[PDB]
């Protein structure tokens, strides 16, 4: 990256000019140009070119993500002075902690909200249980209850978490990497909640980010689920919305991933030092998170003076009160693989590809193990199976043994990718050395029309704990 210089990514929902702004008077100041911008995707582009050396100098994202950044030293370590530590919450600090080192800068703190029209809808629903019933109400008046984006996994895991899905289990100061809550039945409720609604078509699978957000700040739908940053927009719009506490699920609160959006440094840069005294005594400042939240807001700031002022903003208080019901989101490796593993299983769920049970299941072992089983309808062409770890350090599988129909056979867990072919039994390829065998075909009893085959995988532990996981297909008849 070019010295002398600062660039500055950032995910486009924010408050990149603000941001800019605060560049501005940097530049100004030290005539040290920066420049912001905000790449389609950027939390998948960072660490792939940021390992190249290149790539910008700071990186803003929700802290979830750094950890696995930070562990393929792509950070560098923040060792801020005390008095500058003091500005912020320690909570926040708490969240930007990696292994005991402070991989990056924390700015605010973000939640979901339900966020409804006023004028069409002056009391909003308490109850996702009631949404449909409001639904068919306001469809006879042209217009529709709810609509969310439904491609990221991050807005309906407040739904999946209500009746008692989980990421990783917190026990005591740390996260069990081995106890992964997508599967449970209160996931499946949740989830199973969501493809009614849009079974009924009180909601379409297709809704993404762009399209909600333009229904809603149009005035074609009552509600819709969001952050801060979404604010602004609506406040151009002619919409008088509230923000308040998201629905109950089955007489539970939903539990919204709380996110604490943080700076990192890159580990290639040669700027470090600029990018401290930017962040430090220039983003992080009152005038520059004024900056930044007048933008698009940033929630709750982790700067103590400015959250004094910001409490005083109701649409804060929804936040911090949704946040309050919810849950940090863990900064650790796997956490991308969960977010990957969710993603794929409510898309497929939503859209009719599987079901619940089977969806889950899918995501459960993709989020727990890194193993994806991708299958094909044409039995003639067979299944992959795919090994991508993502977590190199702590506990993590050391071995790993898959139980085919015709034997057991082992499977390294190292830094790359493993891939082996499982065939269904019957084919022409079925019996030929080498070959891994599908145990099934099994009736599916909820479907007469489907088959269903599986693996099984046993798992050995760097501690020694056994786990076992299964992996299934399911094709037509
Ligand atoms: O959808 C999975 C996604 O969830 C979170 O991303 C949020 C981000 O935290 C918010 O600041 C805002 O930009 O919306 C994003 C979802 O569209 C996680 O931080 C991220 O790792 C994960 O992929």
């Amino acid at each position: 990256t070019e010295e002398g210089k600062l660039v500055i990514w950032i995910n486009g929902d924010k408050g990149y000019n603000g941001l800019a702004e605060v560049g501005k008077k940097f530049e100004k100041d030290t005539g040290i140009k920066v420049t912001v911008e905000h790449p389609d995707k950027l939390e998948e582009k960072f660490p792939q070119v940021a390992a190249t050396g290149d790539g910008p100098d700071i990186i803003f994202w929700a802290h979830d993500r750094f950890g696995g950044y930070a562990q393929s030293g792509l950070l560098a370590e923040i060792t801020p002075a005390a008095a500058f530590q003091d500005k912020l919450y320690p909570f926040t600090w708490d969240a930007v902690r990696y292994n005991g080192k402070l991989i990056a800068y924390p700015i605010a703190v973000e939640a979901l909200s339900l966020i409804y029209n006023k004028d069409l809808l002056p009391n909003p629903p308490k109850t996702w249980e009631e949404i449909p019933a409001l639904d068919k109400e306001l469809k006879a008046k042209g217009k529709s209850a709810l609509m969310f984006n439904l491609q990221e996994p991050y807005f309906t895991w407040p739904l999946i978490a209500a009746d008692g899905g989980y990421a990783f289990k917190y026990a005591a100061g740390k996260y069990d990497i081995k106890d992964v809550g997508v599967d449970n039945a209160g996931a499946k409720a949740g989830l199973t909640f969501l493809v009614d609604l849009i079974k009924n078509k009180h909601m379409n699978a297709d809704t993404d980010y762009s399209i909600a957000e333009h229904a809603f700040n149009h005035g074609e739908t009552a509600m819709t689920i969001n952050g801060p940053w979404a604010w602004s927009n609506i406040d151009t719009s002619a919409v008088n919305y509230g923000v308040t506490v998201l629905p109950t699920f089955k007489g539970q609160p939903s539990k919204p991933f709380v996110g604490v959006l943080s700076a990192g440094i890159n580990a290639a840069s040669p700027n470090k030092e600029l990018a401290k005294e930017f962040l430090e005594n220039y983003l992080l400042t009152d005038e520059g998170l004024e900056a930044v939240n007048k933008d698009k807001p940033l929630g709750a700031v982790a700067l103590k003076s400015y959250e004094e002022e910001l409490v005083k903003d109701p649409r804060v208080a929804a936040t911090m009160e949704n946040a309050q019901k919810g849950e940090i989101m863990p900064n650790i490796p796997q956490m991308s693989a969960f977010w990957y593993a969710v993603r794929t299983a409510v898309i497929n769920a939503a859209s009719g590809r599987q079901t619940v049970d089977a969806a889950l299941a899918a995501a459960q072992t993709n989020a727990a193990a890194d193993l994806t089983l991708v299958c094909s309808d044409d039995k003639s062409k067979q299944a992959t199976l795919i090994s991508y770890p993502v977590t190199f350090k702590g506990h993590v599988i050391k071995d790993m043994q898959i139980f085919c129909k015709n034997g057991w056979m082992q499977m390294t867990r190292g830094r790359g990718i493993n891939m082996i072919r499982i065939h269904y039994p019957q084919t022409y390829t079925s019996v030929v050395p080498g070959a891994c065998v599908f145990r099934g075909p099994y009736s599916v009893p909820t479907q007469d029309s489907i088959e269903m085959y599986t693996v099984s995988v046993a798992l050995l532990w760097s501690d020694g704990t056994p786990t076992y996981e299964s992996l299934e297909c399911y094709v037509t008849k």
